[PDB]
């Protein structure tokens, strides 16, 4: 359908028609949207992979090691469930999340580019992984909107996370797809308890007008909770676990420049 | 059929055997959806430098361009299509670096700052990837020698740190300066195109690769000529997107929704 030929190709720019385009929710992201059923992602389940030898178990370590760290900190430990301290949590982490996605599939973009090689479709999965987890940061900043000193934390935890991630991923993008694949077995834990305290009324929730940011990257009728948003982002996590470990084997194996096995899923 | 069952599998190791190279894969689902005889009115054109930064992206370019075509010796005798190639391959690797870091930044930024980007971060992802397929398509026309494969890695480290600080002192200076340089490409892909016409060039890849068949959704028939064709085009939306960009930041819009997102919807 669109209107896209030369005479727009042959326009200095732009600039003009800029004041006069909608804001219509589904241009924060790519036409890449997920797809669950939420009778069927409903029975995603806690699941652990073991390590293998020293760079796997390392990995393994600092995210026990950040988690046990996080939660302490946070006090997420002790008083009762809240709604507030849950979205306040998936808020910071969240932020985190968006990075690693973005590092693989940049340096992995660098690669191909100077030896010439063709991916073989990965850079195209860590960057729509990457976009997934800003648009769980975008809904939960619909949902509670942080103060000057969360804010201020979140900007130092990128330029550290940024940095380890980045020269991490350098040295050993099996480490990093390691550590994410982890990253991901606590992401889905602490969801699963979220819906399981809601699903046992200790933390019956509040915020059930679901922003139309999810509701349109969900496909999510009006008539959907808080339970069921974040089943869904907890449905993603799932399979950002398999695809990190998937991709953290595949080096193991010495399989780095063959075949994104996730592109037959299409 | 992608449901809890395959999400509550610990991985897929065992099925890299078993899944298949497929041309098709090594992009993602947005490409180029280009009509012959529409983009062969593609034209080469000029923005005005607006002030101080365009001025300095400008003549950057300018005398990159004039280092480069008298190091390169591409003035230096006729037009061949070995000269022409190898000239892209190279070119084409420098082309794929800037979307990615302005894409990453951007990204970047919405996470910090928790903000909507509103259109760009993808828009300038694909525009990496198309850069890359042009990249991937040269690449079967010719398999350039050790001199050059190092020459080729030395200058991605130069362009890359460039771009990274570049972008985030400036990202309008950016813009500007990959506006200027699709500028440039769109005059070399002119000039290719014109050197068919008129047989000072004659092609002898007019078998286009497969990759570049079903990224551009082209016929076994189309040749060399049709090839340089569908790619101008694209180094033509890479001049406008990244023009209007840049003027987006010259206003202080470049957090005002991109505009091409409607342009499309
Ligand atoms: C806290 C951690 C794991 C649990 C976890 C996750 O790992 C992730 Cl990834 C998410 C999204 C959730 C969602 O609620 C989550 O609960 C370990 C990582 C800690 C850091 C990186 C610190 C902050 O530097
Ligand atoms: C010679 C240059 C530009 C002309 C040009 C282009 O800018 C682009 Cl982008 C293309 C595709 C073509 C077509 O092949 C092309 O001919 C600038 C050179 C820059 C460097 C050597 C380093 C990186 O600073
Ligand atoms: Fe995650
Ligand atoms: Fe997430
Ligand atoms: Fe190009
Ligand atoms: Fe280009
Ligand atoms: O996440
Ligand atoms: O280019």
């Amino acid at each position: 359908t669109p209107v896209w030929g030369h005479t727009q190709l042959n326009r200095l720019s732009f600039l003009e028609t800029v004041p006069v385009v909608p804001l219509r929710v589904s241009d924060e992201s790519s036409e890449d949207r997920p797809t669950w059923s939420l009778p069927d992602i409903e029975n995603v389940a806690i699941t652990h992979k073991k390590p293998n030898g020293l760079v796997d178990t390392l990995a393994y370590r600092s995210v026990r090691t950040c988690r046990w760290l996080f939660d302490t900190f946070s006090l997420y430990r002790f008083g009762s469930i809240t709604e507030s301290k849950v979205i306040s949590r998936c808020l910071f982490l969240e932020t985190v999340a968006g990075v690693p996605g973005m590092v693989g599939g940049m340096l992995r973009h660098l690669s191909s580019l100077r030896y010439m090689t063709r991916d073989k479709g990965w850079i195209n999965t860590l960057l729509v992984e990457a976009e997934n987890e800003r648009m769980h940061l975008m809904t939960f900043i619909e949902l509670r909107q942080p103060g000057l000193p969360l804010r201020v934390s979140i900007i130092i935890t990128q330029a550290i996370m940024y940095l380890f991630l980045l020269v991490a991923y350098v040295i050993s993008p099996r480490f990093v797809h390691r550590f994410v694949g982890y990253l991901e077995e606590e992401a889905v834990i602490t969801y699963t308890g979220v819906m399981r305290a809601i699903d046992e009324g200790r933390l019956r929730p509040t915020k059930n007008d679901v922003p139309e940011v999810a509701r349109v990257y969900w496909n999510l009728s009006k008539n959907a909770t808080f339970r069921d948003l974040i089943n869904v982002i907890r449905a993603d996590e799932a399979e950002h676990r398999v695809v990190n470990h998937t991709f953290a084997d595949m080096h193991e194996k010495r399989l780095q420049n063959s075949v994104n096995p996730f592109v037959v899923l299409k």
